[PDB]
């Protein structure tokens, strides 16, 4: 794997394997994964085959998808080591690429947030709506996500259009990143690097989570969180620090 | 807008004919769900049935069906336009009344529960259950046909909404996604919660049992209620304590 | 007549509903008679249904439909759990007076019975197939159940939407779930990870199981609590984090209930 | 009973036949409530199943059925016209005993009343839409009418398949035509270059009526004939090149026949 | 093949697997289609209900009526053979069995033909008309389903064959595109041509009324007939002559 | 016109004026002609569009459309100036290429007839048969076509495995360039330059027809045909010359 390498390498050899274990699904594999020359064009083969519509033909949407940023293909890679890395469910990186929505509603949004910045708002409306039916997730155009970012099974995922998540951080299903008040401007939450959210957690307003913080399952989260802390319970209140500093855990191994 | 000027039906058009032309690749769907029809009633039976259609019951058949549940009960369109006004008022996301209107989950949830309740009372209670699995899956929404709904609701985001068979809504209340209006125990009758005029429901709070909640009381984010909730009451926490409203929209919890 | 007050034919009951539905109800009576009463048993109609709910241009849904009836009669036991669970939702929910009511319209009751299958894919060695259905479930009836994830019978899955069960999940025999219930994992290594439930148990909306661990038989779980440590038998728990606060059962010497009858 | 031997409500015996399949055919009862018994009139159900036939995802099937029902309220003449064919196929036709059989099943049927609607959008100034529809006709029933031809009432077109009429092409009342014909043009020039036929004819399977000629009332082209000449009223003509070979009609001097009853 | 060794399914099976390992993006196509069949029957079943299925009576419930007509009589499937073996002699472009199975229309018209033949005889008229129409919409054939059919029969191109009520085909006989084995005559009974074994019937001939083709005649490409053609003879013209076969396929007229 | 000039530019214009008009066709025209930027990308995606089916996605068909020779794209336009001159019906470039069947049937050969000389004889199978459902047309894949064709109308039109066009023929509806005999090899007609071919008629085993010859409609040609001869009848004869020569004709002018 990555951390012992070229993805799409190792994606085109655990593709063929599938194809070749499972008749039912070969020319569905050939067709979205082995026929490509590049992830970014499976990408948006494999996008666009979940969000067409009569209204928005898959030809369409996937030319569209090609088309867009070539910091958005970065970002895609780092999210899948990502989820390769922290989900023990994940053993091949195929898997999340064609199988888990939690991924695949994170990459259909920068696709629409590059849309969205573009100026093709109706569009980025339209799409978030299918994403929303089809993922069951809610991200709003505007919202500015990190890499490296991980969305565990997804379903009820809310992040509203002032939200700004960093790089690395790991979000469970249920999690709003939602607004509060009636008024445009800043009003969502700004989550730091390394950032962990628990399953049906909510944070609300336009509040910051610091780095490495600790979101607990079900939290509710109204004011900010600082750097390494852990937060729990409705409200949400510090209850521990969630990393340890080098000074405080005196590991002294030296060999990797 | 409304509270400037106003015709709402107009305004929806206009913005409607600037988003095609705007956005080419739309444009058809725009005129053939939005501007080829006369009245507001009529685009909300369209875009409806082209998101509830499908092998069982296909979407020019799903459009007789709610061209004629509207046309018996007109007060829905009503109801319709009262929530499309309070979509534009509450959430700061929404400037245009088209965009709750053709991309809304949650608006499309409560308008389509709305000619369900119409089937089921006439007696298409095998229709209507069809139509509420139909919304469940397509939407994230559950809502019993016999649930009771008021107008000018807001729902945002919608996924994971829940409300049961004796659950009563009153007038202009907001909720977000995640909500249960959840029923308990295994008998019938009143067992769902009956919601007073301009309350405000958090993010994935749920309220349980045949409780009653007082007009413009605020139910926190991830609260969970199981007895009555006074009127102009703030309540936070599992189980949610009073410690301290639809349309300030406020989420503060502390 | 049901269950409970006839010595009792379920699937000819089914069949009896169906057909006066479809007498109602001109719109799906062709629907009525494709999906149930043109069909020999249950399983055949169950297999049916599903695979129109899971079928796509990629996966054919008569190539799905065979394969859930070869499943289904390869595992004799799964349609004896899928009858158990109409059962039990005839029993618990006030919603439900009729046992087709489930069978054709409740999406938990769907995501339940695909994953019976969907496990018995991934036995076989059908993981792929195994993992592309779990996606499609999870995209269709919002629910994401692992197809390594064990379930017991007489289960209900009330609403379902955002029901989340882990790999190395265990679900005893009549539990109850309401929508949003989190049956999820810790930590980023293998192994033994997600909750083992109990029989008897209720989880209310919207709570979540968090680790390794066990919930007794005939505990309760109120909904919104996040549970991450083993509940005893017999207890409730509720709260952010869940704390035992009652027991969950009424004893026949503290309810002093006479009747004989 | 039928429009021949009772003083007769072609719409109701429509009705009457379509609630009698439905119920000897569950299969198609959700399709005949669908396209004819929620329907309040014969134009409405054939907008409605016209629409089904000619719709794509280009041409949404509700906008074509809307588009085809105010093009049928624009010009009540078309109507009168779908009615006179219905009878002419019950007549003429010794496979049609019931008036639903070509109204849902009859390809050529189908062909024709869909030009009418065509014929209708091209005058109103819709050509580019009257030119996708002809496109979509000659796809889906294999007949190819030039949105600009002019078709009278009481027209059959049998079987259908290879029918082609062109531009300039005008066909009276009364005319029973066979699959494969062509009402063609000749020559690379614009102007008045089809055949006109008059109120009575029949035309036989495969064959070509080619350029600016006149087919005269009453006239009989048998099959497999090429007609690039004139043919004068009440002759028959065959061959290739076509030639008069008989006169067409028996009249009641030849014929001798004394009833009056 | 089966004039020189012979296992029809078989030899199908073999064949498609090399189609499927050459063709990546057909080989889930063809999996479905033939290699996850045990039988003929069912493949056929499965392909034809594929070719028909529509939003009317979508592809799985055309799949179960195609299976239990063929379930109901063994012998159309013995047509079924004997018509592919007849293509594979006749027809110069056929050099593999699962050719025509898999992409010959005149094939595919015929055997629908069959299974409506099939259940227009057991009373169900009004889906044995539906989908006369909608083999005549798709395969671009009309034939009635009153119609009887031999076997070793070979329909080759397809588009416009006509065959009315009461027709009746004899075995081993070559058809063309565009052949009409029409009716004449305003009234019911016999007005459909009656054909013997071994005829060949050359591209756009028409055959009109109730008259009889004997065994072996030939009839030209373009020819008209309107009364009986006796045995082992050659007919050429409009109306059609004799001047001077399903197994030789010889097409000169002159 | 072409004939008084760019043809891409010409079917541009009319398309965006047919999108202005029909607001029912507007994403349509936009999506098949006005966001693409040749009339080969154009072509691919309309052929697609009538050709794709469950089993052929539309994406996979149009992708092997785009990459199917660049003289096939020669041929088109050839085909769309000669229905433009030779049919009265056509007054603009793009109504062939949008709604005139026999086009789409001819250019979906010429694709076909690369992939089968490229050894992908399945999918040319399959393909030939889904023409043959959606067109009413049915041509081998190998059948060897000349540019400059117009197959006008086009339903029920048949040509063979050994069939040879040559340039700037003129083919109606219903005919056939059909086989003799139950053997392979040369079985088909061998078509020359400049021939009509009428309705419905019937061109039968490997006879030659030779250039500018005429076969009047309903014909059954069983013979080879000479240069500038017209026939006519069942079976067909000569009955006259198709063509003057300037020697015949006399015209003496010098002006155009
Ligand atoms: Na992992
Ligand atoms: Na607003
Ligand atoms: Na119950
Ligand atoms: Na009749
Ligand atoms: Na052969
Ligand atoms: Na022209």
């Amino acid at each position: 794997n990555h951390l012992n390498f070229d993805l799409w390498h190792t994606i085109r050899e655990e593709t063929a394997a599938a194809a070749a274990a499972e008749p039912m699904l070969a020319s569905f594999l050939h067709q979205t994964v082995l026929r490509h020359e590049s992830l970014g064009s499976v990408l948006a083969y494999h996008l666009s085959s979940k969000l067409g519509s009569p209204i928005m033909d898959v030809r369409a949407l996937f030319e569209i998808y090609q088309q867009a940023d070539t910091q958005i293909s970065k970002c895609v890679e780092a999210d899948l080591k990502a989820i390769y890395e922290r989900d023990p469910a994940c053993d091949e990186y195929s898997l999340p690429l064609l199988y888990f929505k939690g991924f695949h509603a994170i990459q259909a949004h920068r696709i629409n947030h590059r849309l969205y910045l573009d100026g093709r708002k109706t569009l980025a409306y339209f799409l978030q709506n299918r994403m929303s039916e089809v993922f069951g997730v809610d991200i709003h155009p505007a919202a500015r996500l990190g890499y490296g970012l991980m969305l565990d099974h997804a379903t009820g995922f809310v992040a509203g259009e002032t939200a700004v998540l960093g790089n690395n951080i790991s979000i469970l299903h249920g999690v709003t990143l939602g607004g509060s008040g009636k008024e445009g401007g800043d009003r969502h939450p700004k989550i730091g690097d390394g950032v962990m959210i628990g399953a049906n957690a909510s944070i609300l307003g336009n509040i910051r989570i610091g780095s490495n913080a600790k979101i607990g399952a079900g939290s509710v989260v109204v004011s900010d969180v600082p750097p390494s802390i852990t937060v729990v319970g409705v409200p949400a209140k510090p209850v521990a620090r969630s990393l340890k500093t080098p000074s405080a855990d005196m590991d002294q191994n030296i060999q990797f």
